């Protein structure tokens, strides 16, 4: 029997690691073969088509939507052994009031911004805690290195790489400042999107002042490691997970990680948390028990550790004696709270693609910042 498995993993390191775990399983389980697909930027649409057809892979990544999008398609995992080791922070995300456990997490999100620590030290820059401090850090980097380095780098041929910027900054913009937020209108379903303009404007000024890569619209995730590894990049969104690979290329580099900065004075930064890579079992799998056996195999301390190390993402289980990759900085920001992804819990499914699409067009010049907010509103209403 062959089990189908789908994953949102796009990093060669992590994908191979997953593959070799799948292989170790196959060699310990005679009847059972595992085929894994990694469609990356096309993942979410492929799974929407599979849900609509009700023809799901046996194992599939839920990538932040286990309950809200995939819930009806998932088998209940609550009786599996690994469950007692789930980091409590994920309890409300992967469990419901019935006791159901919707998916198994390979890791979890703790997303901010990654930077070249040695470069920041060279320009007398502390890690920015506000958007405005970030913009100033970008300006210093540019003029101080005299244009040698790209202050903030985005693989903008990939929509998600741009959506990511908006999605993270929406939190401090619209949610966390209890004096300036839009939770009520978001929970009404009446949010008008005027605030969102600030984000699009910010990105436009970043390209206006050459604070980002000029090849942003053509830049691909492939190219990042190379440039970080040769000290031509100040900042990237932490989700690019390049610290493992760039170290393997150049062990001299001191990278740091910092939370997503605040937008309004008085507000604090936030880590953005929740699911990153998960595997759920299709409720209607013909090999339910085999599919769960893969998960049980994968949840062994050793394989948790393998998969943990293949990224810089923190671990999801409490059972691993291993420290998180950036535990050093996390101690330094023990004060900072964790927020869920803005699009995962405050928006209907669909807004992520619009976020990324409109990020591209802003950069290409097809839309002004105001017209970006307008497209988001239009699509947000359409989704209700
Ligand atoms: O991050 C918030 C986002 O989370 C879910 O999105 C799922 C996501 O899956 C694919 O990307 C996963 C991929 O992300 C990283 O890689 C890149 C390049 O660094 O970053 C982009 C996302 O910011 C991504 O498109 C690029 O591949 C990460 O390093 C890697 O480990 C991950 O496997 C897909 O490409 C992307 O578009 C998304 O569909 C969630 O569904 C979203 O709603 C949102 O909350």
């Amino acid at each position: 029997v062959t089990l189908t498995m789908f994953s949102t993993m796009t990093n060669d390191s992590e994908k191979n690691t997953l593959r070799s775990i799948a292989d170790d399983f196959e060699k310990e389980n005679e009847g059972i073969k595992i085929d894994i697909s990694f469609p990356g930027p096309d993942y979410e649409n492929m799974l929407r088509v599979k849900m609509a057809a009700n023809d799901m892979p046996d194992l599939f990544d839920t990538h932040g939507w286990a309950k809200i999008r995939y819930g009806e398609y998932t088998a209940d995992l609550k009786d599996m052994d690994w469950v007692k080791h789930l980091d409590p922070n994920l309890d409300p995300i992967l469990k419901d009031e019935k006791g159901k456990v919707y998916a198994y997490p390979f890791n979890q999100a703790k997303d901010g911004i990654v930077y070249n620590a040695g470069l920041l030290k060279k320009y007398g820059l502390k890690p920015p805690q506000t958007l405005d401090e970030l913009m100033h850090a970008l300006e210093t980097i540019k003029e101080k290195s005299n244009g040698s380095v790209i202050p903030f780098w985005f693989a903008g041929s990939d929509k998600g790489a741009l959506a990511q910027f908006y999605d993270q900054l929406a939190t401090p913009l619209l949610i966390t400042d209890d004096r300036r937020n839009e939770k009520k209108a978001l929970e009404n379903g009446t949010f008008d999107w005027s605030d969102y303009t600030l984000l699009a404007e910010t990105f436009k000024e970043m390209q206006e002042k050459q604070l980002i890569n000029k090849d942003i619209l053509t830049a691909k995730p492939s190219q990042l490691v190379e440039l970080m590894a040769q000290e031509k990049i100040g900042f990237t969104l932490s989700v690019t997970s390049i610290g493992p690979d760039t170290r393997e290329v150049n062990p001299d580099i001191q990278l740091g990680v910092m939370p997503t900065p605040a937008v309004y004075e008085g507000d604090k930064p936030s880590w953005i948390g929740g699911e990153r890579h998960t595997v759920a079992v299709w409720k209607d799998s013909e090999h339910l028990e085999e599919a769960k056996r893969f998960i049980e195999f994968a949840a062994q301390p050793k394989y948790v550790k393998k998969i943990a190390e293949a990224t810089s993402f923190p671990q999801a289980l409490t059972n691993t004696e291993a420290e998180n990759y950036y535990s050093k900085f996390y101690d330094q920001y023990e004060e900072i709270k964790i927020e869920p992804y803005f699009d995962r819990v405050y928006l209907p499914s669909g807004m992520w693609d619009v976020m990324g699409t409109t990020g591209q067009e802003l950069l290409a010049g097809t839309l002004t910042p105001k017209q970006v907010s307008e497209k988001m509103k239009q699509e947000y209403s359409r989704l209700q």
